């Protein structure tokens, strides 16, 4: 794959934004997804930046270094003469399952730690292709990134501290969670755990902290080791192929399944893997999947056995945001609580801006923030990334404030269906339909939204109200953000939706979302008395409803859907 000359023009382009002249007072911080490239292309990063005027640079020990770390160290890290990064280039695409001939992405995180916003990204976007000229010039540096020190230059003050990738971050859940507590739940004698990096950036972080920082043996992580996969694995997680962690626990790449592994002694109680740049998680049970929207509910129910939430004087937690195409099973969370939701649409600005209103914009002054999308990651305030890593800590805590020390322990399938019990379950699985042709997709949009608009009491279900085409309007900035999803509500809470997901010329994908709640056929006997009946077979209903409605199967052709969730 190939795009404009070089790529240097995109570190060429950030600076561009920032307009002369910083002088020399301006640090950055680097490091990116684990493999492939990254090490031949950091060396580019630096002449240019270098060749642009900052003073100082931050390299990550071998040019590694996880998303949710990288926030971490421009947020929380001050040393050698105290000084403080106010931006970081971070390498990585995250939404790429390979990388033959040198594929690649790059991206920006600004002075708050976070991802650079929709202003700053889009200017870029002119500089990466209007570029008529770089600035580099040779001279020519060529620093080892795999040796801890700092190296001083000359002709410009500059300085390439090439540091820890780890010990920040690894302090920083040491702070959140109680690590003593953690302790106590896997250095005990009926408790296995299972822990996938799939070979992406996160496989260190997850040594230094379940091994050295937990104690949890080393024969429990697997694919730790940082790799540029030409063969698998796919850093995606998933129900398919990724089946790896899936299969482990016992089940099926078809959601909750089961064949021949139902009663094994060599099962694990928890299981979790970590997207490519540790952004993104996948948090599993013994024979059990917790859906990522089920995954946030849990843990803002029991969110009172983090210190982070808890210490400080806090008010518990107030606060908690979800992106609109998520299950709304943390909005039951925030009922039978006092804190206030929000259903932002898809894009971390939003959650930028609801986390940034304590130390900066006005707004609500408190800000214990919880956050979460469905394709999964979620995260809380304290960095500005979404944290794959955090989150199995978190789920830990939860796990540990149980107290089975002697006694058996509840699993994550109980907890989760005490969680069900107490609040109801709020079923969610996602219809994909690749490869239609643009018109039949927006037919399918505008059928669903005309032909339901005017007729808001049509078709089945109970009184479906509240159809609308989503649109949102940012409460910090006062941005507006339309077309996000036709939504299509139903009055017990139930709701389907289709979003439109297409880039550029390449047909489109039909996403229909789909969410029932029920709250009956339980609570508090433990598994309903052998009446579970399943999130699959009771979608049925809406299915029918849904396919009727968009006439979906007669625009376009499609009886069943290309992935289920
Ligand atoms: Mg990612």
């Amino acid at each position: 794959f190939q795009q404009p000359n070089y790529t240097a023009n995109f570190v060429q382009s950030t600076f561009n934004a920032l307009h002369r002249q910083g002088a020399v007072p301006d640090v950055l911080v680097v490091g990116g997804d684990g493999r492939y490239y990254t090490s031949e292309a950091v060396q580019v990063i630096l002449k240019v930046s270098a060749a642009n005027g900052v003073r100082c640079v931050w390299v990550g020990q071998h040019g590694l270094l996880s998303t949710p770390a990288v926030s971490t160290m421009v947020r929380r890290r001050r040393d050698a003469d105290g000084r403080k990064a106010t931006g970081a280039f971070i390498l990585t695409a995250s939404h790429n399952p390979g990388g033959p001939d040198a594929d690649f992405g790059i991206k920006y995180n600004s002075e708050n730690g976070g991802p650079a916003p929709e202003k700053l990204t889009s200017q870029i976007y002119e500089e990466t292709v209007k570029i008529t000229h770089i600035k580099m010039a040779p001279t020519l540096p060529e620093v080892d990134i795999h040796t801890l020190g700092t190296y001083t230059f000359d002709d410009y003050n500059f300085q390439v501290e090439v540091v820890d990738s780890l010990a920040d971050y690894a302090a920083y859940m040491q702070e959140v969670f109680d690590f003593e507590a953690i302790r106590a739940l896997v250095q005990r004698l009926d408790f296995k755990v299972h822990v996938d990096s799939l070979h992406g950036v996160s496989g260190p972080y997850v040594d230094r902290i379940f091994h050295e920082g937990l104690g949890v043996p080393k024969t429990s992580l697997f694919r730790t080791n940082v790799l540029p996969d030409f063969g698998g694995c796919h850093p995606d997680p998933n129900l398919t192929y990724a089946a790896d962690l899936v299969h482990v626990m016992g089940l099926l790449p078809d959601g909750n399944a089961n064949p021949a592994m139902k009663h094994i002694s060599t099962v694990p109680s928890f299981g979790v893997a970590f997207d490519g740049d540790a952004d993104r998680n996948m948090i599993l049970g013994c024979r059990f999947f917790v859906n990522p929207s089920d995954s946030l509910a849990v843990l803002a129910a029991n969110a009172d056995c983090v210190p982070f939430f808890t210490q400080s004087s806090s008010s518990g937690l107030k606060a908690v945001a979800r992106s609109m195409p998520t299950s709304g099973a943390v909005d039951r969370v925030a009922a039978a609580h006092d804190f206030a939701l929000f259903e932002v649409p898809t894009g971390w600005k939003f959650f930028g801006n609801l986390m940034d209103s304590k130390d900066l914009y006005g707004g609500k002054d408190f800000n214990p923030l919880l956050c979460g999308e469905e394709s999964f990651g979620t995260g809380s305030n304290h960095i500005r990334e979404k944290d794959g890593i955090w989150a199995s800590l978190f789920w830990l805590s939860v796990i540990a404030k149980r107290n089975a020390p002697g006694t058996p322990l509840v699993g994550v399938q109980q907890i989760v269906e005490e969680h069900w019990a107490t609040y109801g379950r709020n079923y969610y699985s996602r219809y994909d339909y690749e490869d239609v042709s643009a018109e039949a997709a927006k037919a399918v949009m505008d059928t669903v939204e005309n032909t339901v608009v005017d007729d808001v009491p049509n078709l089945n279900g109970v009184a479906c109200k509240t159809i609308d085409n989503f649109s949102y309007t940012d409460p910090i900035d006062g941005s507006v953000s339309t077309k996000q999803g036709v939504r299509v509500l139903f009055e017990d809470g139930s709701r389907f939706v289709l979003r439109l997901s297409g880039t550029g010329s390449s047909g489109a994908t039909i996403r229909l979302y789909l969410e029932q709640y029920m709250d009956s056929a339980t609570v508090k006997s433990h598994l309903a008395e052998k009446t579970l009946p399943t999130a699959s077979t009771a979608l049925k209903a809406l299915i029918g409803v849904a396919l009727q409605v968009s006439k979906m199967e007669s625009l376009t052709g499609r009886k069943t859907p290309t992935v289920i969730t």
